[PDB]
């Protein structure tokens, strides 16, 4: 089996895997939508109690795995619970990080597309006021992604939209069909340091920003002013524990297939928690110093709500871009920006389309060119649906990206820590460690950490799915209906690797 080379390198994937767009837009918002510097007390109190806790066990059962040649949920859970209904349960743990393939390639794509327009300075150039401003650059993005003019809910993408998709996806390949070492790992040595100096300049160009509206003082005083009021509300701590789900990529399959080819005794307590501090770190210290600072010292704090309201995906393609449009050298700062992000959501959907390949060459023993190149065949196709259909990105986003992935949490922490045996589990995450989990630990993983993602997948199932079932357009079964498909499929695949096991 394949194995990481260095420590450095296995960190540094792992923490690639977990920084992303999220880490510069989201986390901005959520905290700025949640009380400000309060939000940092959920925020941390879901990191000890959920993150970090989930984190290790899925490097654990991720070694454990990998042990016996094996990196994928479906023979994972088996082997942890060896029940055919613990092989369906470790389908939809193969199934996410697909689904989530099949529409985040595409989101990735935008990034290299917009870093090249903005490098070439090839961008919308206003005029004022700042509807005027904005709105070159939101029809800039809307013409790129090919927003419906009309009642249909179809998309048309541009010829420049769509051949950068082919691009980013050849990116993808040309680093994968090179394995774990040469190709995961060396280009993480790379994309690591080169994501941080990109973030550095940008934390520290913006502090310079200055305007009539404000400054980049104002942004981050307003963002980090404490509002312990809002601590009260319940959403909040679940925007909280969402947020840490969210950043620390749980649930989502990767880190499982990573920490697959950590060899049998290497050490994941230590290896884990920098994985997850250098990914902090990236989120609060970075992210939070560079966006939203940027758009309150340009539009003043007047608008510092609105702004956080309107959603992270407007503040990183749209606000800031028509920001950069107006600031000297914003342009090539566009660049940066973009640039950025896309190697944050490269280091991301590489380590997302590995689950997927791995299980080819576990159980179906395919080579890794041939795996790799079906599973970019599979998720290339599947990505037109994302393309073409409108709101077919949200529905996948939700039902595997956001239900799928704490759905599939809780189900780990039970599976591991409660069928397979907690104290089995709790050496099987301790052995071989450098250091070792503090011992207040074994009770968090066993009571409290479940206990929580229980909660927020109830509490926030009630007030969400009735919306998506009822308040939608029709068209969103034509998604359901492809990506149960997908389920299905990978179903018969692992009936398929089941059946070779017996003839071998
Ligand atoms: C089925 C797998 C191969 C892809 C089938 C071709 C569909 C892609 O269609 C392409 O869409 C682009 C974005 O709207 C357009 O700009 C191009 O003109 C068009 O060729
Ligand atoms: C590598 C990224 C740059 C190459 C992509 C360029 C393709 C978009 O090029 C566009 O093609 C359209 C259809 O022919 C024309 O109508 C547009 O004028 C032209 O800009
Ligand atoms: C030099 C290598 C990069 C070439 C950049 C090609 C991408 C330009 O893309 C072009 O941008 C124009 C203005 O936004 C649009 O009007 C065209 O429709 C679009 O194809
Ligand atoms: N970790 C990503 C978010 C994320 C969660 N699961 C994922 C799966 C694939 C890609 C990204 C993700 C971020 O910080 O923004
Ligand atoms: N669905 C969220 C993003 C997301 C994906 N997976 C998640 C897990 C937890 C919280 C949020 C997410 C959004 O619309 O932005
Ligand atoms: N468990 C120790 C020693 C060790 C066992 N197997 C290893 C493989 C690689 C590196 C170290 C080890 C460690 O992780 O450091
Ligand atoms: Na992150
Ligand atoms: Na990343």
């Amino acid at each position: 089996r394949e194995h990481w080379a260095t420590r450095l390198g296995l960190i540094l994937a792992m923490a690639g895997n977990a920084v992303g767009l999220g880490n510069f837009l989201r986390f901005p918002v959520q905290a700025a939508e949640n009380g400000g510097g309060a939000f940092m007390i959920p925020y941390i109190i879901a990191f000890l109690l959920v993150g970090i806790p989930l984190m290790w066990i899925e490097w654990a059962m991720g070694r454990y795995g990998g042990a016996q040649g094996h990196g994928t949920t479906p023979a994972i859970f088996y082997l942890l619970w060896r029940n055919r209904f613990a092989k369906i349960l470790g389908v939809f743990g193969l199934w996410i990080p697909l689904v989530v393939a099949i529409y985040y390639v595409y989101i990735e794509s935008w990034t290299l597309g917009f870093a090249i327009k903005f490098l070439v300075g090839l961008v919308p150039e206003p005029p004022t006021d700042p509807d005027s401003i904005l709105r070159p650059f939101k029809e800039f993005l809307y013409s790129y992604i090919g927003v419906p003019k009309g009642d249909e809910p179809i998309l048309k993408p541009s010829l420049f939209a769509y051949i950068v998709f082919l691009i980013t996806m050849f990116i993808n390949v040309s680093i994968l069909i090179r394995g774990i070492s040469k190709g995961i790992e060396r280009f993480a040595k790379i994309a690591m340091p080169t994501l941080f100096i990109l973030a550095v300049f940008l934390v520290i160009r913006v502090f310079l920003l200055e305007t009539p509206n404000g400054t980049a003082a104002d942004g981050l005083n307003f963002l980090w002013t404490p509002d312990f009021e809002k601590l009260k509300d319940p959403g909040v701590w679940i925007a909280a524990v969402g947020q840490i789900f969210f950043t620390l990529s749980l649930g989502v399959g990767a880190i499982i297939t990573y920490a697959s080819y950590v060899r049998k005794d290497q050490d994941i307590v230590l290896s884990g928690l920098t994985a997850a501090t250098l990914n902090e770190k990236a989120e609060v210290i970075l992210g939070g110093s560079i966006s939203i600072p940027a758009a309150v010292a340009f539009f003043g704090v007047a608008n510092a709500v609105a702004i956080a309201k309107a959603g992270a995906f407007n503040l990183g393609f749209i606000t800031l871009p028509a920001i950069f449009s107006q600031t000297a050298g914003g342009t090539f700062l566009g660049f940066l920006w973009f640039f950025l992000l896309f190697f944050a959501g490269l280091t991301s959907s590489i380590a997302i389309m590995q689950p997927m390949i791995a299980f080819l060459e576990d159980e179906l023993k395919l080579s890794r060119k041939h795996a790799v190149l079906w599973t970019a065949a599979i998720v290339f196709f599947s990505a037109h649906l994302v393309m073409f259909l409108n709101k077919s990105l949200d529905e996948m986003d939700f039902w595997a990206g956001t239900i799928g992935v704490v759905f599939f949490g809780l189900t780990e922490l039970i599976i591991f820590f409660w069928i397979f045996g907690a104290d089995k589990a709790w050496e099987e995450i301790n052995r071989g460690g450098i250091i070792k989990v503090p011992r207040i630990y074994y009770y968090v993983m066993r009571y409290i950490t479940p206990a929580f993602l229980a909660v927020l997948l109830v509490v926030w199932a009630r007030e969400y799915i009735p919306k998506i079932m009822e308040e939608t357009h029709w068209t969103v079964w034509i998604t359901r209906f492809y990506i149960i498909g997908l389920f299905l499929f990978l179903t018969f695949l692992v009936f398929l690797a089941e059946r070779r096991r017996n003839h071998e």
